[PDB]
């Protein structure tokens, strides 16, 4: 049995990756139908509950900036947000958050719900359907067949599937991949224990989006077992209305029996109960050298694998995967050639060259070879390399692209008028100028070459009398302020 | 693998029975540990998301009056309210309301998970453990055993678990049970279609808790084929923060191929798409007249059983068993002897007797063989008859103890206090008083010999000069009114 409506792109699994492959393709224009196991777990966490972190945090930043749902989504399910490595420089900063699981997904559940162009439809399914070679739609394990021009898979094959897929010299592989257990904050003693909070102000995921988003703010709490430099293991809260408690660093694989003591064998958590037990699943998958650079499978045309399928795992690993093959599926039912970021324009850049030739994810401490590269790669900048090239391609709506020009505008502007408003060996207001800055003045210079000293900040130096109002767009300060004192190094 | 604590009472499955049967035993003092399968989906609704009805209100309101969650859940929860036959009188009133899927889970996870004494774990089964025909615990899939004094089992059964039912002669059973389809809102044209709107002041489900409790009213639509008396089919909202659509009286037995077809031909509905396909499960069941009074097996000693275990479909028969089968356990453990409602008493009377008996739930228009039954037996005075009898076995706190007293006080003082107030032709009241009485006053009367008169409401008969401020305990007043006014036929 066919159904009525064809479809140009079909999205399997629809997890991390998928769900962004999803809305990838819908805001792209064009027709598209999200198939899942369950609807009631869209956005589901089932690993640590958090977006963000060395690396991660890039790939994040990356996609909202090519206009994904990531990042809007944790600034709405986000109980605690912090900038990695505020103390160094802005190649070196990382934005990492907790989620609340539950906001998290309703969160991702609505915006898919409410996406244009696309479809969601909850079904499992048996196997796909190909033209000989070049792939045609799919059919649900209820034998509801789906036809369309372009498909993505995700999670989900590890039987009809299955086979199908080693009929082909497709390198399979293995993952041991599993979670710790998870405790009762109502048997855990919290006064002993010392707590974490955020940032402050609150930092912000999205290129859109504000702190007025966030929902309320809460702790993590430090422990350890029984500072004499301890390995230290952080209790996060799973979320604002929930009891459970992650205990990032505990082992993930490890048998129950041993499981209560590790846990109990720790301060403030002595008659700690363990709600969800831990534990390990080894799954196979597939090696991504037989993927085109769009993620396409060299074999069976008008297939692209993301996710879990290669081998990554990770949220943002998968959520930016998911992006480029949903764009690039959507590019080929639009009868158009794919697209792949190179490794000097992004993250996503290496993730995915990477890989295509190496067949995985190499380290973070890798991802950049030089200094330039680390700094000109940096997060919060992803919009200004990124997002355009998305717009020119249909992902990145309207409110996004004149959020962007406005403060493409105020950079502009404002280091233009820095570069031109200059303060002299007494303009008489050299008074005041002298009261923060390190060495005495004299040389006659502008704005721009006194904010090159280390001594000077854009807020500092624009309560300064000659140097008029401040700019009013944050965003674009950070950006000017960065553009001067950081493309010395450029220079 | 044992288990380090032991428990006195286990819960097995916690769907709808389960959960209520859980803080039955847990508020009971008893220390209660629920297993079930998936804590991410506890107080899902699998079916009609709606709480209430013919019958159904009845059992609610009882399980309220003996302390259970579900009508605080539905408090909580539902997004539209109506009283059926507010037409008629007392004794054939019901309360139904729509419910917010996720605001339900929401409310029904939290409660639990901040349940004392009860302890929750989220881990399938493989089978229990019994002293040869005296059960002292269960065994999780993963090997891990846990010790009790008494069990309960609900969804789960249906294979270790299975074979050890079957070595015994209970009788095994069949059920027909599916769900319609469910339709994306964004694909229905709403605007042609009417709405259903609901009663107003708001009822409100417990008999604590008030219409500030409740979220955000919502309506639902009426639609059918292509008012020439035709077969009308609700389409209910599945939340406020939800696309999805129960379509309400449309054939849950169905092939796909017409379900698409019986949903388009529909008003407004005409190029509407289905987000979940419909579907049929049937799954096999054991007779209930292998059960004592108190749901407890006659074959093994201390397993309990509740819900669908008992062939009953619907969340407000299980939550009664549940509540019924928790409490006796609880009782078991406590080496008290359990309890069973006399038909007399209230609705979940007869569901047991029946169900253990006739080995099913006969249908409502029989649970009252009178007329006195049916209006002894209505579901605003469920606190009257059964609240006390659930204080005295440890189900009801002190803050429901304390606003049951409250209102007994209030009644109690009222009645007397009208029966006391006597106005006569002419205490130069009259004036005002036979202004809104039918037939002129004068035989010289009592607040109550003419609160019984037809004309005559408790609300407007206080607004009359000799009869004192009326009681501002509305609940109180309207079972003052109909106490004088519908006790006057049991007289």
């Amino acid at each position: 049995m066919f159904y009525p409506d064809p479809f140009d792109v079909i999205i399997i699994g629809g997890g991390h990756a998928g769900t962004e492959a999803a809305m990838a393709a819908a805001r792209m224009g064009q027709q598209t139908l999200l198939l899942t196991h369950n609807i009631d777990t869209l956005g589901q966490m089932s690993c640590n509950p958090a977006i963000g972190g060395i690396g991660k945090g890039h790939l994040v930043k990356e996609v909202d900036a090519l206009g994904g749902l990531m990042a809007k989504a944790i600034d709405q399910a986000g109980i605690q947000f912090r900038i990695l490595n505020a103390s160094k420089g802005p190649a070196v900063r990382a934005t990492r958050a907790q989620a609340d699981r539950v906001l998290y997904r309703q969160a991702v559940r609505t915006a898919l719900e409410n996406q244009p162009n696309l479809m969601i439809f909850q079904q499992a399914v048996e196997d796909l359907i190909v033209e000989n070679d070049r792939v045609v739609g799919a059919v649900t394990q209820m034998g509801l067949k789906f036809r369309a021009k372009a498909v993505v898979l995700t999670v989900g094959t590890f039987i009809p599937l299955s086979r199908r897929l080693r009929e082909l010299p497709l390198r399979v592989g293995r993952l041991k991949t599993g979670t710790p257990p998870r405790i009762d904050a109502r048997t855990i003693d919290f006064s002993v224990l010392a707590q974490q909070h955020g940032d402050n102000p609150m930092p912000v995921f999205s290129f859109m989006g504000n702190a007025s988003q966030h929902p309320q703010q809460v702790p993590c709490y430090i422990t350890h077992t029984n500072d004499r430099n301890q390995h230290q293991i952080f209790l996060e809260p799973e979320g604002l209305t929930s009891n459970e408690i992650y205990p990032n660093g505990i082992s993930t694989s490890l048998p129950f029996d041993v499981q209560m003591q590790i846990v109990r064998s720790m301060q403030g958590m002595e008659n700690a109960k363990i709600v969800r037990p831990g534990y390990a699943i080894e799954y196979d998958f597939f090696d991504p050298r037989d993927l085109k650079p769009t993620l396409e499978s060299k074999f069976i045309q008008g297939l692209f694998f993301a996710g879990q399928i290669n081998g990554t795992t990770g949220y943002e690993e998968a959520a930016a995967q998911g992006l480029l093959a949903g764009l690039n599926a959507a590019r080929l039912s639009a009868d158009k050639e794919g697209w792949a970021p190179a490794r000097s324009q992004a993250y996503l850049g290496v993730l995915v060259d990477d890989l295509c030739t190496l067949g995985t994810k190499e380290p973070y401490r890798m991802f950049t070879s030089r200094a330039e590269y680390r700094l000109m790669l940096r997060e919060d900048n992803a919009d200004l390399r990124l997002t355009e090239i998305g717009r020119e391609l249909g992902l990145v709506d309207d409110e996004r692209w004149a959020r962007f020009n406005e403060k493409l505008e105020n950079i502009e502007r404002e280091r233009q008028r820095l570069k031109s408003t200059w303060v002299t060996p007494s303009a008489e207001a050299a008074a005041e100028v002298n009261a923060h800055l390190t060495a005495p003045l004299s040389r006659e210079a502008s704005g721009e070459d006194l904010l090159r000293r280390p001594e000077m900040t854009y807020e500092k130096l624009t309560t300064l009398t000659p140097f008029a109002p401040a700019l009013t767009d944050e965003q674009a300060a950070e950006q000017v302020e960065i553009q001067v004192k950081y493309e010395g190094y450029i220079a």
